[PDB]
Formats: C-alpha cells, structure tokens, sequence
C-alpha cells in the first residue's frame, strides 16, 4: 500500500553531498532500480540538505523529460528523513570510468558519444532545460562492453528551467549596477561543458585544470587553455575549431546545440567503430 | 458570492505596462480601496502580460509582509483577463509628486523621508524580500499636507525573495565562467536605490541621468556622479558620506540596512518640522 513498502533496498552503488543512492528490486515485478535518497532540510533556515523547493525543482524536471539519451524516473516516495526517486537501473558505468580505461578516444569514437549528447541536450534545450553540471561522471553508459555504447544523461540536482525574462518601462534612474548588468545564467553554459568534454574525450587532459581549486575556477574564467603537442599533435583542424567555438568566455558568441548539430565535426561521415 | 461582485469600481487613478489601477468601494462596507488590474499572459510562450508564476510572486509576497510603512494588500479576484490586487487606498500622492513641489528637501525634511524608508526596507531584508525597483514613484504618502508625512512603499512587482544559494562539492572543471564568477542579485541592490533616492531628495537632481537611456546605464555602471556644487555646496560631510558608502559599485561593499540604520546621519538628534 505505502509505495517504500513495495521497494526491498539492497547494497549502497554510490553516495554524494546530498545524496545515497542505493540498488533496490521491486516486490512485484522482480525488476531492479537505483534508489536515489535526497536528505531533506530540516528547517528552512538550516544549511544543511536540500530544501523542499530544490527537491521539487529536480523531480518536476525528471518528470517532464522523456528521450532514449535521459535519465528514466520510475517512481517517487517519502519517508521522514528523505525523498526517494526510484530510476532506471543503468548497469555499464560512467564515461568517466569508460575514458579512465581507454586513456583517450579517437574522433570516430568521441563523436559517437558526442552525437548522443548534443541529441540529449538539444531534447533538453527544446524545454528550455539547462543541466548546469554536465560531465563525464553525470554520463552513463548502458553497456560498456559494445563498440559503440548508449548513454544516458543523470542527475538534474542542479538543472534549471531557463525563462526568456528581464521594470524595462520604468526609470532606470535608481536601478544598481548590478541590476544594469545583469546577464541570466542560461542554456549557453551546457555549450562550455560540452566543449570541455569533448577536449577531454579526445586528450585525456583537463584544459583548464590546476594545481589548486582556485587555480582551475582562475584558468576557466580567463579561457586559459591550449591544445598541447602532447595530446594534440594528430588531432583535426575540424576538431579543434569545434572546441574553440564552445569554450568562448561570452557565452552569446558561443555556438548554440542547433550550430553544434550542424558543424562539419558532427556531420561529417564516419564508420561505425568494430570491436 | 463571487468576491469581484463585492467591489464597485470607478475611475482610473493610473497606468503601467502591464497593470491598470482603479479606484473601488467594497459594497458592504462602503469603504475605498484601489484596485490593481493585472492582465494575464494567455499563453507561456507569450511575451505579452504577466505569467502566472510571476503574479503569485509578488502576491505571495504582499500576503507575507505586514508593516506600518508598507502597502496592506486587502482582498484578491481573478477573472478571464486579470488578477485584480486589492490594495489599501493611499490620497497623499508619491514621493515623487512632494519632490516635485518642493524642489529639493532640507537634511531634515529628508532624513524624515528616509527614517520611514530605511524602517521598511529593514522588515523586507528581514523576511530575505529585496524590492528591486525602489525609487520616488514607488513610495506613497497618505496625508502630503503634514509636515512630517508618512509613506508606505508599493509596487512589489519585481520583488523577489533571495534565498542563500551557490556543484559546490563536485569538480569545477566543466564548469562555465558565468557560472565560475556567478554573484546572485540579492539586498545590496536596494541599498543602492536608497542612496540614490537619497541624493535626488537632497537636490532634485538625479546622480546617473543623461541625455539618453543608454548614457544614464553607462553611468551607473561606472558609477559616474558627483555632489555638484549648484546643489551641494552647503549639503553637510555627515549626508555625503550616508551617499558613498551605498553608491558602490562592489555590492559587497555598500552599506547594509542595518549600517545604514546606525549611520550618524541618520542616527542625529533632529527637531520634527514645523509648518
Ligand atoms: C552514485 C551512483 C553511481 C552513478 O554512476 N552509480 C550508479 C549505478 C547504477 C545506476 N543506475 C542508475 C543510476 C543513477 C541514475 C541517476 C542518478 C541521478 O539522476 O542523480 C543517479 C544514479 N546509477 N548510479
Ligand atoms: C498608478 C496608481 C497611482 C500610484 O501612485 N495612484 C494611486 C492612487 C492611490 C492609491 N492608493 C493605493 C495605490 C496603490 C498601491 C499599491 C500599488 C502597487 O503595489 O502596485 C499600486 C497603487 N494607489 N495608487
């Protein structure tokens, strides 16, 4: 009757700030899921778990999206401590781990996973849904032990319905500069990652990665990178300018999912690649 | 029964973009009211009236706030076209008007003003609710024929409650540089405003206008104003100094309400005006 009872909860898969997740199996049906426990705020005023309205944001998101290269919501319930999302079991680990274990990709091989997730993000784009925090942890595969493997984007912790919004008729007389200033994050910001994935895709190397925290946000905000010798030697000039016209420090003047869709890189034909 | 059939409604007392209000008698009581007429965006990819989401927004937040120099919100309808706000009637005009008629205002006159001013902006800080569109117009007055009047602030239509909010856990190294240097809009902004409204109080002058609506943002941007001696010359150090320490471009380093509070302007034993 009560929807956690028709849950049996099994071994911990991995855990986060904010977050365990959990394999579980439904009662019913036999069939297995990743049970993603988020520890609920306690007061309004705590800074420690997430807030009712951050949770909701997340789970409004996940149900509203439906595409074969997204994340899978199951089923939802609530306990004392947390809210639990029930989601499609993905059984072939991250593209983290897949990278890890080949060093680099050749471009036929970065673009067949590139493919899927310009496919994923331009879905998301469409629903004027920004990720914020695409990576290759947050990109799983189905099955790693294919030629060419399926992926799914996960976690929407931090994703954003991006409104077009901007008092326009008023006086500015009395406005702060801040205000004056004003640029929305939006669906840009998904286009930088993207770029950075694909550099490290292709290399094995973080572009903008530093000795400290500081030093990386440092280098990032000054579009500090290179495509050193070391990995780049034999790279494409149609790879390299794909990269370039992502990580662009304005994001007006990077491209769009639709422009990346259309780039020579992308379009271009290629073989599928054999074990 | 039906809650707009218990209002009269009668002459328009003004107009903006977006909203038309009236002046209305509750039918029961006999007592008057102005009624904001807020016209409804028909459908979310419109980019004509006010969406819903925006309208609760600043209805949820007149609901919260309960303060003698802040607007009471009385009673709420919708209808096909509208939502139509309720609000306490105010006759004595806006700051703007009193301004206007008097030119410019002694230290003491303004300090009167802002004490009212400071006094409700610091209940707004205290619930997280930053106006964002403070300003002469959007401070009423109910009686401009005392010598010391009282105001009440209104039009929260761009109000906005700022929660505190940054993956702050998981690696930067994908992660956009809007987001990297992404400072939230938070109260700091009012404290602006107020220094602002303080300056033309004083004057009749306002600090960053120019000759076109662009040159006005390219001044507050650079924070480009000075205490002009045709309207400064005998204004004392204690209100200039009130005036810099809020028109900084560096939100972090303006006064905060509760500095500004205990500012010795501010703070200064005045005799209450005569007629
Ligand atoms: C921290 C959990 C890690 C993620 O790679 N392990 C697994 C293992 C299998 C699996 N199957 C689905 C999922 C999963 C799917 C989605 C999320 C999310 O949206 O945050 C999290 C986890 N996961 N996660
Ligand atoms: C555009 C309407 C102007 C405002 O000065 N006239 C009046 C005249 C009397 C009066 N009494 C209350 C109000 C009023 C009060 C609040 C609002 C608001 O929060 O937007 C708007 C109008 N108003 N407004």
């Amino acid at each position: 009757s009560m929807v956690e009872d028709h849950y049996e909860m099994g071994e911990e898969l991995g855990s986060g700030q904010f977050a365990i997740v959990r394999k579980c199996r439904q009662k019913g049906t036999g069939k297995e899921y990743a049970a993603k426990f988020i520890k609920k705020r306690r007061l309004s005023s705590s800074r420690r778990g997430v807030s009712r309205e951050e949770i909701e944001r997340e789970v409004n998101i996940l149900r509203e999206i439906r595409h074969p290269n997204i994340i899978t919501l199951h089923d939802i319930f609530e306990n004392k401590t947390d809210v639990v999302l029930i989601l499609e079991l993905v059984s072939g680990g991250e593209l983290f781990d897949f990278l890890a274990e080949k060093e680099s990709l050749t471009e036929d091989e970065a673009t067949q996973f590139l493919k899927q997730i310009l496919d994923g993000v331009h879905y998301l784009h469409s629903k004027r849904i920004a990720h914020f925090d695409l990576k290759p942890e947050n990109i799983m595969l189905l099955d790693k032990n294919v030629p060419n493997p399926r992926i799914k984007l996960i976690d929407f912790g931090i994703a954003h319905k991006i409104e077009a919004g901007n008092n326009i008729f008023g006086t500015p007389e009395f406005v702060a500069p801040e205000i004056v200033n004003y640029e929305p994050l939006g669906l840009e910001a998904d286009m930088w990652s993207i770029g950075v994935i694909t550099y490290i895709l292709l290399s094995g190397a973080s572009p903008f990665l530093g000795e400290t925290k500081q030093e990386t946000l440092t280098n990032i905000s000054a579009v500090n990178y290179d495509f050193d010798e070391e990995y780049f030697s034999n790279t494409s000039e149609l790879a390299k300018d794909f990269i370039r016209r992502l990580l662009v420090k304005d994001p007006k003047r990077r491209m769009t999912i639709a422009q990346s869709l259309e780039h020579s890189w992308i379009k271009a034909i290629r073989r599928r690649n054999v074990r």
